[PDB]
Parts: structure tokens; sequence; C-alpha cells
């Protein structure tokens, strides 16, 4: 029940602190805005090719994310594999259909979705899809 | 030569994300208290010993600590090779009295004194120092 404290804290934040592996072994840290899906207990986040975090990725998978909780100071962190989609390529295909159901669950409803699948293509986006293996930490209470 | 604009974000906070390298490669995160030299362009943290899979600080010091500004997303991130104290192993030893000025240099005078260098025996503290090597992320604008 203990897991459960530190996936409350992942659950009631949308924003977090990827890790990731550099061609070095060194750590690469940057905030990344995320839906947490307690169904499947993944964490969804959107990001760009080009970006380090993105390169980083294709050659090491393995990430973590640190969400603090509300007080600011207690916090949980979900480590994982990371599995990434292609990066959109095309308006109407599987990488920019993923993207658009994020894009619901974090904003809403998109105004010009045509728009929307324009700039995935454009921007390259890929859909970053981290399923939870272990959450350490320490939550409210512990803190 | 680092971003002042950077730099200014890690002198406005006092807590941020540290990343250290554990033994299968993995990053470790945490939220801690740090104190930023300015001058010497520093930041020092106090930490336990290390044990199991995090102790692999003690042959591979590579650590990352990334601060959030008072925007939306702005965040800098520091970059050094860690140097580290042997743990407190005595109320009076060279560490807990290093670990005394970091107190004070980041919260102030602290009430009993004897309660904090038994504290500090008692979590094995690690005075950890990380000279600024690299800084990188988002710089705030106009606000
Ligand atoms: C207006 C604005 C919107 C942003 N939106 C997202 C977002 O939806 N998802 C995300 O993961 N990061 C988002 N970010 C931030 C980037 O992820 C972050 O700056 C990035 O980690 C850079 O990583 P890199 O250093 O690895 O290239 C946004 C930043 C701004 C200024």
């Amino acid at each position: 029940v203990f897991d459960d404290k530190l996936l409350a804290v992942i659950s009631g934040n949308s924003i977090g602190v990827l890790a990731t592996i550099k061609h070095d072994g060194r750590p690469q840290l940057s905030n990344v805005q995320y839906h947490f899906d307690p169904r499947k207990l993944l964490i969804q986040v959107s990001i760009a090719e080009p970006r380090a975090k993105t390169r980083n990725l294709r050659r090491d998978p393995r990430a973590s994310i640190l969400v603090d909780a509300d007080d600011g100071w207690s916090y949980a962190v979900a480590e994982g594999t990371a599995q990434l989609t292609p990066p959109a390529a095309a308006p109407d295909d599987d990488t920019v259909e993923a993207l658009i159901a994020l894009y619901r669950n974090i904003a809403g409803e998109h105004s010009d979705w045509d728009d929307y699948r324009q700039a995935m293509v454009t921007d390259r986006r890929v859909l970053l899809t981290l399923p939870i293996s272990h959450v350490y930490g320490l939550p409210p209470g512990m803190r």
C-alpha cells in the first residue's frame, strides 16, 4: 500500500523531471508535461525527435521521472523503460493519432486538429510511453 | 562561460532535483536542499552516506541538479563532478564542522548545534560539493 502513496503523487500532478542517460552515461535532465494512466500504470509524454532527451532514449530507453507532491517537497519517482513511437511523418499516421489522444488528456479538445496534425509532423513529435516498473521516493508524511 | 540567466535561477532557489549514477547506470533522483556559491560557482548539498545501488556515487561521482524557475517552464541544470567528504563519524569531526557551515549558509543559526551534530553522525551525513562544469536549461524571461 506504500506504493499507492507514491502513485498518488504522480496522479496529482502533470509536470515532472525526466531523466535520460547521455551517450557518456551521465544523467540528462529536463521537465516535461505528462498524463498518468492509472489503468495501465503508464506515464505518457510528448517529445521532439531532435531534442537531447529523445536522441538519448533512442540509444538507451531507460528513464525516470520525479514528480513533486502538492507540498512541493515530498515526491515520487517512476522508473521504467520507455517505449517510443516513430516520429510523426504524415498528418494522418498512427503517431499523430496517439498524440491527438494525449493532447485530449492533457489540454482537452483541440480547436484546429488539422493544424495540430501539421504541427506534430513539422516538429517530428514522438509519444513517449513509459510503463512504471518501479516507484521510489518520500511521499507526504515521510518528509 | 555560463548563461547568467541560468545562474540567476539557481541563486533564486534553495531546492532542486539531484541526480547521481546508480550501479546499473540508471540515474537516482531526489529532492534536496542546496547552497549555491555564486563566486566560486559551486553547489553544496548534504546527503546520507550512499548504500546499495546508490553507493556507485563513490566510484563515479558525476552529478547534476535541476532547479525550477518562478515562471511556467523555465529551469536551469548544473552539471559537474562531485567531491564528497567522508561520512560523519564523530559529533565534532571535520565533516560535521563542514555541515554546520553548510547549514548556516542555507538556513542560518541553528537552535541547538549539539542536536545537529549528533544528527549528522546518526545519518552518516556527507557534504557533497559539486563544482559547476556545465550549465544548461531553459532561461526565464522578463516577468
Ligand atoms: C509554451 C511551452 C510549452 C511546452 N510544452 C511541453 C509539452 O507539452 N510536453 C513536454 O514534455 N514538454 C513541454 N515543454 C518543455 C520542454 O519539454 C523542455 O523545455 C525540454 O525538456 C528540452 O529538453 P532537451 O534539453 O532535452 O532538449 C514546453 C515549453 C514551453 C516554453
